[PDB]
């Protein structure tokens, strides 16, 4: 953006005296404008305007007469005002921004109320009344006093609405997510402005329909430039959220009113109104004296008597209003008058000429309270005042509008505070103290005008006079305010530097260019047009510059100079560009002026002193106009000698004065000197933000110390109390000298925890409040804090911190939470190595919490480190915890990763074979460096390989050169390749079954759920792609199955998934792999691919890798270079986090990737879909709509006809693509083949997917790093393995240079980023964290017989090799062989322990072990031991098909099924509408959860989409867990419970419920078929065999399409027919033997699935022959079989006595309902 820029000086063009500025020249008054020189003072009279008369038919509205969801909010009134008349339809019929100019107290008010009744009529919901959690309205109010005033009020009027109105304005650092349950917030411009510089800001801002701003002529008071940045900033994210919002602006009658319309993009024609002084509410008659000469005391006599005079034209009926600018004066100015109105001849005394109890004996029966009330209220007099007065003050309120009180003076706080108004009000002086400007200025131009707003009563008045006593001199400024004269400017020139770095902070202003576009939004721009030379820019500048394009470059350029010089903005002339700082971001979110930060940065240091800390808060340019005065020096020096700090150097200047006063503040110090007391207000009012700015900036530099003194210093300023102070001072409700008394004693409050209330009502000799205070020492906040450490480097620990409440909730003294500060600090409490928030929720308390983080450690190690957890509100409520470095063992360094070798590059020409570069040729010339160091060793070699290099680098073809090697020694060739992800497996199967089958047609398969036909494609196969659960439940019998045994070689992919959750699986099929190996002396090859690894030294040595075919790579030697970037947000509100982030990751595109393609990872399906619509309407406004699409149009609309979702086809049609899992897996397809080809520029996809993706990008930007856990009710980071996948996909090596990642974390992430992805992974083992289901296993095969061979297996593993490298990680306590071997016995001890305890083996001799009946069935179907264990534990005689879906339910299997966000409430939607309901049913219980999903699959119920995927993985278990079912209930002989879990297996694969008309197996059948089906006689499935096709489809609707799948069902469900017969069954016996010979044959061949649709997994026919007796329940054989053509089926037992015994014979389907025969029969 360079071009020339010229440096101004803002002091020169700015208009210094603020709201006072006159830019009217002249002046006029009205027809009335007679002048008398009454001479001490000239008085100036303008009378009252007629009443104008009815114009051009506009008339009146009734109330009756708008609509009717509106009357409502309006009673009382008889008819709309005339102003509301005038604009019930715009601010009604319309959503058009309004500017309503008008007097002041024309009632403007309810002109803004219809407009709310508008949006509140938007959302009806017809029964239900309205939809309150579907909008909201931003109401600014420009006084804390009228804020208040609007809540009650608007509170009031919208209560048969049900809406909730609540103020939001107060120093109270924002929090309420109730503030998230009301609808109207009722704020100041400076509050709505704070709010809405936090950029998560979009939380709040979200919902708002529409946004109001009373007084908005407060553009041209010094507060002006905050409503101007409200605006600009409301109105451009109009445009970047293309959500519309209306604005409506009231104001008073003053010029430049249509400059402030176009301002709010108002429409002159349509919604711009302007009422001139007619349309007053009571006509006012106006008198404006102003005074002569100086005379002090001479000048205010003249005054005081001026005042007398004006009140008796008004004797008995009649209210007086005085305006005074002092609290105290309230009573001091009624004085002047009290010693003159009474004294000369009592005049006009009995003002109430009730000398005679009319309105005394209400006066006098209310005059019991206090001060000069109870003096004056027995006459019609009364007072009104700021200085704290509470009840009392409530009452003058209704005995004045009762109008018993007459006369009332009062502060201007009232004015706006209550709408009181008089008959008359008169204002004395128009000079008042302002403490920011450290002097008397005149008082503002908003203040007067609310308060002859007040003269005059609307329905009890029909005229009104003002009085305005000023000075003379310069004051007819009074007279242009008042005679809609005084013009409206624009002050923004000079609060410019700190309004721009809020911009700046926000993201919405990246450089100059911006911030001159910026500019165009402010008032400042059409003020500068419109008055040019008044803003100092000359005819002929504007002439040839007419949009200002040099003077906004020159406004930045000095401004961004300013912040450049503070340290604020990092700005460089040369391109124009801004880089935020952190001094910066604070300064924005504290609301601190760019001085004061400088001064900050120059002053603060570690080793600050509380003394130190005082001063520098004085320096704060906030004061710099703060002054020490003469009458008050005295007061100073009393205040300084109570207070505590010491005050160095400092004698009175302002500095010390400042300082004294913060310390008088909170020492609650009782003050006089009025001077005095407006001063400490405004340095108190600010204390708060200004030392939370300090705290924040020492926070994040590590300054431990400081952060403690920082810290206190807020909660002590908050709680107006000492840190020497009783801790028992916080709650508010315990008397003070109480609490003195506790003081009084030198007795640490920590041991009042254990004094019972007896001993401390004796400690305090004031035993009426033992119990009381006891029950306050209980509520005081309180942790226990414990740690756990593990070693990951030889410079990080993992450290898990657990919180543990130690204390009684009570919502009236802790709320919903309780915030704290984690410090991790150094032996020497010096520095804070991390930190982080964490949030007490109430629902939650008195539960544990973990807390998860890293630290960094240094070689010569400490002894200690400590915790501590600081509250963030209570003073002295913290917790430390030492963590003894005493016993920690660092593991052993690692060695350098393997050297990169330029080596040139080798071509295809170098592997030989002709066919087999002709799979390369096509693609690439060259190899990269890592293929080709790689290629010596991988292709031309039959030993063990292991690759570490970062992901991207090409893997996956280092493991081809295997297996064309392979291919090339043998002929039908058997290798299986392992990868960890099933996502993963199918995307390699698709590139080499085309590769390796079509291409080189050798066979390539892909193993699936079930054993007997993936034996088969093990068998046929060349290539197996195998997940580790798939390959596992395979080789695991190994010593039977042959295929196993031959196989030439072993490909594992991302060995470095050992470490992650589910690596146990994959070690341990490895290590059994270099088992079989140096068992079967024909070596079995094993490759291993992996990331970068730290220890792959110990990976390579684990599966037979020399040191010489062990490739492991650093991260930077990545063939393309990687350029990682990472950002931190210090946000711990995770919603909130991900809001704010959604600004910086356009910027990011636009920075790192502008034309190149992009994928943002984000963390679910909801805000995949939320980001790509911002990018979109990001990229519209930014005035470069469809940028991401390189196509036209037309191009896409082909491919996008096929898609359904009509979201993804906007999105797609302007460049942006997404991927949830909610898609098609067509439509994902789809967008990654458009994604690739370059024709859409961008997709956001869900974190689920970073594993089935087969798309790069240029740029990958993860957005946030974290997911919620509804188990743990909590958000946990991400494994970085997920991490580490995302960032592998920046990464195209044909055209790109470079990649590009930008990760964007919290900040207390940020540190763990920055080391463990600029350098190399390091693993562990969690093998001895599951270790039983693999020796169960191991057992039942006979490959462990004993304890020695259960010891000598664990020698194969990873876990083996780890242990003596870490042992502080697997909490082994030293590093010798005995310890090795003592842990791994005892380790063994255990786990044989556990599953002999659990039934499953039997120990025998103390070192045999042999399976028993529940070990052999758990490896038989693959189901966790504790399962099964639970099964037997549960299943009885008496269980029916209800009571086995909540066991099976209870799988172990079942844990993982996560809980997400707001399930809790979808789930409890569930449980209302399935057959079943829970007792005590917890819905954070993934075992509540599956059991629910069991009962809605059965109902067929579909749901939202990641309960329909988890319903799949649920079903993906079912059927194995029902057939262990099946085995335990018949090795206990249970006969009806057996038969029930069979029907169990069918009926969840045909998705019905037990009592289920049988017909609903069949395609498209509804209720509406079945009822007319019974109507003729159908209940069967074989009740529709023996019709015939014309009857057929001539019962209900067919259709073509219909007839062919419903058929084609019939003809694979079973027609099997049955025979069995007793052999010998004459010579049968009691005790002795009994078989029977059950032939089973079907009449049709056998091909095709069974077909169950709603089941998501492809299963075959199994069949269960039973024999029982009905009569005793009791099964008495069994066999399960899968059949095909025919078969022979034998089943034996053991005969009872006494002969006669009638048996029974079943025949169970496992997959279908109504194939089930039953047959009869006796023997003996």
């Amino acid at each position: 953006a360079l071009a020339p820029r010229q440096v101004l000086d803002l002091e020169d063009l700015v208009f210094t005296q603020g709201s006072h500025f006159m830019a009217n020249k002249r002046c006029q008054l009205p027809d009335g404008s007679f002048r008398r020189q009454r001479k001490g003072y000239e008085e100036v009279h303008v009378p009252a305007l007629k009443p104008k008369p009815f114009g051009s038919e506009e008339q009146l509205l009734p109330v009756e007469k708008l609509p009717k969801y509106a009357q409502a909010g309006f009673e009382g009134f008889k008819t709309l005002n005339r102003i509301q008349s005038k604009l019930y339809r715009a601010a009604l019929e319309t959503d058009e921004n309004l500017l309503l100019c008008a007097p002041t107290g024309a009632g403007k008010t309810n002109v803004a109320l219809m407009c709310m009744l508008r949006e509140i009529g938007k959302h009806i919901n017809m029964d239900g009344t309205i939809n309150v959690d579907d909008f909201k309205i931003i109401y600014i109010a420009p006084m804390r006093s009228l804020v208040q005033e609007m809540v009650g009020s608007f509170g009031k009027r919208l209560a048969t609405y049900g809406i909730t109105v609540a103020e939001l304005t107060g120093d109270h650092q924002l929090c309420k997510e109730e503030i998230s349950a009301t609808q109207i917030i009722v704020c100041t411009p400076e509050k709505w402005d704070i709010i809405t510089r936090k950029g998560g800001e979009r939380t709040y801002t979200q919902l708002v329909r529409l946004i109001i701003l009373d007084e908005i002529h407060l553009l041209h008071d010094d507060r002006g430039p905050v409503l101007e940045a409200l605006v600009a900033r409301a109105i451009r994210n109009i445009e970047m959220t293309q959500e519309d919002v209306r604005l409506i602006g009231l104001s008073a009658t003053l010029p430049n009113y249509e400059d402030v319309a176009t301002f709010l993009r108002v429409d002159p024609a349509k919604g711009l109104f302007y009422f001139d002084n007619s349309f007053r509410p009571v006509p006012l008659e106006q008198t404006y004296v102003g005074i002569t000469e100086k005379k002090a005391i001479k000048r205010f006599q003249i005054m005081n008597e001026i005042v007398y005079e004006k009140i008796m034209e008004h004797a008995g009926k009649n209210q007086v209003l005085v305006f005074v600018h002092s609290r105290k004066e309230t009573g001091k100015t009624a004085r002047a008058i009290r010693d003159m109105c009474l004294e000369k001849d009592t005049l006009g005394l009995f003002l109430r000429e009730g000398s005679a109890s009319t309105e005394v004996l209400r006066t006098e029966a209310e005059q019991c309270k206090n001060l000069e009330l109870k003096d004056l209220l027995p006459y019609g007099f009364a007072i009104h005042h700021a200085g704290m007065t509470r009840v009392d003050r409530t009452l003058v309120e209704d005995l004045f509008a009762d109008k018993h009180i007459q006369v009332l003076v009062s502060t201007a706080t009232l004015a706006w505070g209550v709408n009181l108004p008089a008959h008359t009000v008169i204002i004395k002086g128009t000079q008042v103290y302002s403490p920011e400007k450290g002097r008397w200025t005149e008082l503002g131009a908003l203040d007067i005008l609310q308060m002859l707003g007040r003269a005059g009563r609307p329905q009890y008045d029909t005229k009104g006079e003002g009085i305005l006593i000023t000075s003379h001199g310069e004051l007819q400024y009074y007279l242009s305010l008042l005679n809609q004269q005084l013009p409206i400017e624009s002050q923004m020139v000079s609060k410019l530097p700190d309004m721009l770095n809020a911009e700046i902070v926000l993201g919405n202003v990246q450089n100059a260019k911006d911030a001159v576009n910026w500019l165009g939004y402010a008032y400042l721009y059409i003020r500068m047009l419109r008055s040019p030379t008044l803003y100092g820019i000359s005819h002929d500048d504007l002439k040839g510059d007419p949009l200002l394009d040099q003077r906004r470059l020159d406004l930045v350029h000095t401004a961004a100079l300013m912040l450049d010089k503070n340290n604020l903005v990092k700005y460089d002339k040369k391109t124009g560009n801004f880089q935020v700082t952190e001094l910066g971001r604070i300064a924005s979110h504290y609301y601190i002026t760019n001085d004061t930060v400088q001064t900050y940065n120059q002053l603060l240091k570690p080793t600050l002193s509380e003394i130190e800390l005082f001063r520098v808060f004085s320096l704060s340019s906030e004061f710099k106009n703060i002054t020490v005065r003469e009458e008050e020096k005295l007061e100073l020096q009393k205040l300084l000698e109570r207070v505590p700090i010491p005050v160095k150097e400092s004698i009175e200047e302002p500095s010390a004065k400042i300082n004294v006063l913060l310390q008088a503040f909170i020492s609650q110090l009782k003050l006089e000197g009025f001077a005095l007391m407006a001063d400490m207000v405004y340095v108190t009012q600010s204390a708060g933000r200004l030392m939370r700015a300090i705290f924040e900036i020492v926070l994040n530099r590590g300054w431990a110390q400081l952060t403690d003194k920082t810290l206190n210093l807020c909660k002590m300023i908050d709680k107006r109390m000492w840190q020497s102070m009783c801790p028992l001072r916080q709650f508010r409700k315990l008397p003070e000298e109480v609490v003195k008394k506790i003081e009084k004693k030198n007795f640490p409050f920590e041991r009042l925890y254990d004094l019972n209330h007896n001993e401390i009502g004796e400690l305090i000799r004031m035993p009426k409040m033992g119990k009381t205070i006891h029950k306050y020492v209980h509520l005081f906040p309180k942790l226990e804090l414990s740690v756990h450490l593990q070693p990951i480097t030889r410079s990080t620990l993992k450290v898990e911190l657990t919180i543990t409440p130690d204390f009684q909730w009570d919502e009236k003294v802790h709320g919903s939470s309780e915030a704290f500060w984690i410090l991790v600090e150094d032996v020497d409490s010096e520095v804070i190595l991390h930190h982080e928030y964490f949030l007490l929720k109430a629902k939650y308390a008195q539960d544990e919490h973990l807390i998860t983080f890293f630290v960094p450690v240094f070689e010569p190690l400490p002894p200690q480190y400590f915790i501590r957890v600081v509250s963030d509100r209570w003073l002295s409520c913290e917790t430390q915890l030492p963590v003894s470095f005493r016993h920690l063992i660092l593991p052993e360094k690692y060695p350098p990763p393997t050297e990169l070798l330029d080596l040139q590059p080798l071509p295809v020409s170098a592997l030989r074979n002709s066919a087999f570069e002709s799979l390369y040729q096509d693609k690439f010339p060259f190899f990269n460096p890592i293929q080709t160091q790689v290629f010596n060793t991988v292709y031309n070699s039959d030993d063990n390989v292991f690759v570490g290099a970062p992901t991207g680098s090409g893997k996956t073809i280092c493991a081809e050169f295997a297996i064309l090697r392979m291919l090339l020694q043998s002929s039908e060739g058997r290798c299986v390749y392992i990868t960890p992800m099933e996502a993963l497996a199918e995307q390699v199967y698709m590139d080499w079954y085309e590769k390796f089958q079509d291409r080189l047609n050798k066979k390539v398969v892909l193993l699936t759920g079930e054993t007997s036909t993936d034996l088969k494609l093990l068998g046929k196969g060349n290539i197996i792609i195998s997940t580790p659960e798939k390959w596992d439940i395979l080789s695991r019998r190994w010593k039977q199955r042959k295929n196993v045994q031959n196989i030439n070689l072993f490909v594992v992919d991302e060995v470095h998934l050992i470490g992650g959750e589910n690596g146990p699986v994959l070690e341990v099929i490895c290590s059994r792999m270099r088992y079989i190996s140096s068992q079967i002396e024909r070596p079995i090859r094993i490759v291993a691919l992996s990331s970068s690894l730290s220890n792959a030294k110990d990976v390579a040595h684990w599966l037979g890798c020399s040191a010489t075919s062990t490739f492991n790579f650093h991260p930077n030697v990545r063939p393309v270079p990687l350029e990682l970037h990472i950002q931190g947000f210090n946000i711990s509100h995770t919603q909130t986090r991900l809001l704010s982030m959604a600004k910086p990751v356009y910027h990011a595109i636009t920075k790192h990737s502008p034309k190149k393609p992009v994928i943002v990872f984000v963390p679910s399906r909801k805000q995949t879909r939320l980001t790509a619509i911002d990018i979109l309407t990001t990229c519209a406004a930014d005035i470069q709509r469809q940028r991401f699409l390189h196509c036209t149009e037309k191009d896409l609309i082909p491919y996008l006809e096929k898609l359904s979702d009509s979201t993804l086809k906007e999105t797609l049609l302007n460049g942006v693509g997404y991927l949830h899992e909610g898609l098609s897996p067509m439509e994902r397809r789809l967008v990654e083949q458009l994604f690739s080809s370059g024709a859409i520029q961008v997709v956001v996809a869900s974190r689920s997917l970073c594993w089935g993706m087969n798309v790069a990008a240029h740029l990958v930007i993860i957005m946030d790093t974290q997911y919620y856990n509804g188990k743990i009710h909590a958000y946990v980071d991400y494994p970085i393995y997920d991490v580490l996948q995302m960032v592998g996909h920046a990464n195209r090596p044909l055209q790109d240079d470079e990649g590009r990642c930008v990760i964007m974390c919290q900040g207390s992430k940020k540190d763990f980023f920055k080391k463990f992805l600029y350098e190399p992974l390091p693993v562990e083992s969690h093998l001895d964290h599951c270790m039983h289901d693999h020796f169960n296993a191991e057992i039942v095969t006979k490959t462990i017989e004993n304890k020695q061979d259960a010891v000598d297996y664990l020698t194969w593993t990873f876990l083996y090799r780890r242990m003596t490298q870490n042992p502080n990680y697997y909490n082994l306590q030293g590093i010798s062989h005995r310890h090795l071997s003592d842990h791994l016995s005892e380790l063994v001890e255990q786990t044989l322990s556990d599953l002999e305890q659990s039934k499953c083996i039997s120990i025998e001799d103390e070192m045999d072990v042999a399976p028993l009946n529940l070990g052999m069935i758990a490896a038989y179907y693959y189901i966790n031991y504790t399962t099964i264990e639970l099964f037997s534990m549960s299943l009885n005689a008496k269980t029916k098909v209800r009571g086995l879906i909540e066991i099976i339910s209870n799988a172990a299997e079942y844990e993982n099924i996560p809980i997400r966000h707001h399930e809790d409430n979808l789930l409890r939607q569930l449980a209302q509408k399935v057959p079943h309901k829970l007792n005590n049913p917890k819905f954070n219980d993934p075992h509540v959860k599956t059991n629910l999903l069991l009962q809605a699959h059965l109902s067929r119920m579909q749901l939202s989409a990641e309960l329909q995927s988890d319903t799949e993985e649920i079903l993906s278990k079912a059927i194995r867990l029902i057939q262990a079912c099946v085995d335990v209930l018949s090795s206990n002989g249970w006969l009806s419970p057996a038969l029930a879990a069979m029907e169990l297996a069918q009926m969840v694969t045909q998705a019905m419920w037990s009592k289920d008309s049988y017909l609903k197996q069949l395609p498209h059948f509804t209720s509406e078929h079945i009822k007319r089906c019974t109507d003729k006689g159908v209940e069967s499935v074989f009740d529709i065999m023996e019709m015939e096709d014309e009857e057929r489809n001539a019962l209900l609707q067919l259709t073509d399409s219909q007839i062919a799948d419903v058929a084609r069902f019939c003809n694979r469900y079973p027609n099997i027919e049955l025979s069995y017969e007793v052999v010998d069954k004459d010579s049968i016996r009691s005790g002795g033997p009994v078989v029977v010979l059950v032939q089973l044959e079907r009449e049709e061949e056998v091909t095709g699935p069974v077909i169950a649709p709603l089941f998501p997994q492809k299963r075959e026919e199994g069949w269960w022959v039973v024999i029982g007796d009905a009569k005793s329940n009791s099964l008495i054989s069994i066999k399960r079989l899968t059949l095909q053509q025919k078969a022979k089926v034998k089943l034996d037992f053991v005969a009872p006595a006494t002969g006669a015994h009638n048996y029974t014979l079943y025949f169970m389907s496992d997959a279908y309902m109504g194939c089930d025969q039953e047959y009869k029969f006796s023997v003996d």
